[PDB]
DNA sequence: ATATGACGCT
DNA sequence: AGCGTCAT
């Protein structure tokens, strides 16, 4: 087919973690800011940024010591420590704000914290019947672009969009109620008063992607942030992908993606067309070259899945450098200070979410190991309580430790994790 | 010394 | 089941 059966929208919240703290102290608002983990280390490792200290240079993963030297105004927000570890309870709650609104509006697959794919497909029907074929004013879609437009025969932003946005509407067809434009086109309508309500509700904004399925509504949504959307026709992707590198694209920001590039001599998703299915297969797999060989025309059939909670619970901390835990009574009292976090949450979730969790998973890194786990072991999670929790996981780790001193670790633990998995209703 | 969470492979 | 991949 030509991939135009949905209309798929993804909606991402702008810079989340800060707005979340802006919201809460109103002294952070419209200034260069950022959210930082932990703080003697270097200040704190930076995981979110405003766009007034984005235009400083300041990105995430940076050390706030390092950020301050960019941006000596650079206002911070530290990560709530609990237990010694961090706890990111108040940006977990806020999510949820969101989602149950977008809730609202259709079936949403909760994507990350700060977003979530909808689709619109049914929604955008029952609008067009309830307009009777009246044309689509420029004003229900006030921050919305069109992507490839304006084109053909003034130097500000807002006016390039208007006139995008003219000449989008000026040739859509509304007789036509299986056209697939005017579907999008009703989608953007609804994602204006889905973001509207976000922002009214909650104080957040954030910026989201209209098109037909996940991998162009997300990059979509990234064209024009912050605070705008913007529609991805099918006809705009061949000029899209033109120009597009194959890492931008959902599912190939790694080595399949730098595979894809390395063994073909390409850069761009739209060279890929020139590829037969089954030339794509033989250097990829049969999975992996169907979906690039549809992907590259703008197709992709991963559907929108109807799950608004996350499907896992888990608390997981680092220990780098000297902090490696190096004693038995060192890994004790970090599974217990997870087992408490983990037991707290599982018990909000359960009265929450009218679910439990029947599974935990244990994760450790050895030092020197590059890989974000060294093992995994799994045993029943019978009961929500922190103790018992953590003494079971050290029963399933605890023969790693190749030290005759058995007071001692070796070699020492760089990572602990505890996941609550397989969660059944309750 | 850049805390999570979903899914693929075997 | 346990590990690998990619994401946010
Ligand atoms: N690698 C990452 C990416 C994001 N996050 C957190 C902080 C972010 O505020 C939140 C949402 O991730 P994100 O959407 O990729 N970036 P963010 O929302 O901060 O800025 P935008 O670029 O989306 O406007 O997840 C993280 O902790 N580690
Ligand atoms: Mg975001
Ligand atoms: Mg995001
Ligand atoms: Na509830
Ligand atoms: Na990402």
């Amino acid at each position: 087919g030509t991939g135009q059966d949905r209309v798929v929208a993804l909606v991402d919240m702008d810079c989340f973690f800060v707005q979340v703290e802006q919201r809460q102290n109103p002294h952070l608002r419209n200034k260069p800011c950022a959210v930082v983990q932990y703080k003697s280390w270097k200040g704190g490792g930076i995981i979110a940024v405003s766009y007034e200290a984005r235009a400083f240079g300041v990105t995430r993963s940076m050390w706030a010591d390092d950020a301050k030297k960019l941006c000596p105004d650079l206002l911070l927000a530290q990560v709530r420590e609990s237990r010694g570890k961090a706890n990111l309870t108040k940006y977990r709650e806020a999510s949820v704000e969101v989602m149950e609104i977008m809730s609202r509006f259709a079936v949403i697959e909760r994507a990350s914290i700060d977003e979530a794919y909808v689709d619109l497909t049914s929604a955008v029907q029952e609008r067009l019947q309830k307009l009777q074929g009246q044309p689509i004013s420029a004003d229900l879609l006030p921050s919305t672009y069109i992507e490839g437009l304006p084109q053909g025969p003034t130097v500000q932003k807002e006016g390039m969009r208007k006139q995008g946005l003219f000449q989008w509407l000026d040739s859509l067809q509304i007789d036509n109620l299986t056209s697939p434009d005017l579907q999008l086109t009703v989608g953007a309508v609804i994602v204006e008063e889905m973001r509207a309500a976000i922002e009214r509700e909650t104080g957040f904004q954030c910026s989201a992607g209209i098109s037909h399925n996940k991998v162009l509504a997300k990059l979509a949504c990234g064209l024009n942030k912050p605070n705008r959307q913007t529609l991805v026709s099918h006809g705009s992707v061949p000029q899209l992908f033109s120009q597009m590198p194959i890492r931008k694209i959902r599912s190939l920001g790694g080595k399949l993606g730098a595979s894809v590039i390395e063994i073909l001599g390409i850069e761009y998703m739209g060279e890929l067309t020139q590829f037969t299915e089954s030339q794509l297969q033989s250097h990829f797999g049969e999975k992996n070259g169907s979906w690039l060989y549809a992907m590259c025309r703008g197709i992709e059939h991963d559907p929108v899945k109807p799950r608004q909670l996350p499907k896992t619970i888990g608390c997981s901390k680092n220990f780098p450098g000297k902090t490696a835990l190096a004693t038995r009574e060192q890994v004790q009292w970090w599974l217990l200070q997870l087992a408490q976090e983990l037991e707290e949450r599982l018990t909000k979730d359960r009265n929450d979410n009218d679910r439990v969790a029947t599974q935990l998973v244990v994760s450790i890194r050895v030092q020197g190991d590059k890989r974000l786990s060294s093992l995994r072991r799994c045993c029943a999670l019978t009961r929500y309580d922190a103790h018992k929790m953590s003494h079971d996981a050290f029963t399933v780790i605890k023969n790693c430790n190749t030290s005759g001193i058995q007071t001692e670790w070796s070699p020492p633990l760089t990572m602990l994790f505890l996941c609550a998995t397989k969660f059944s209703a309750s």
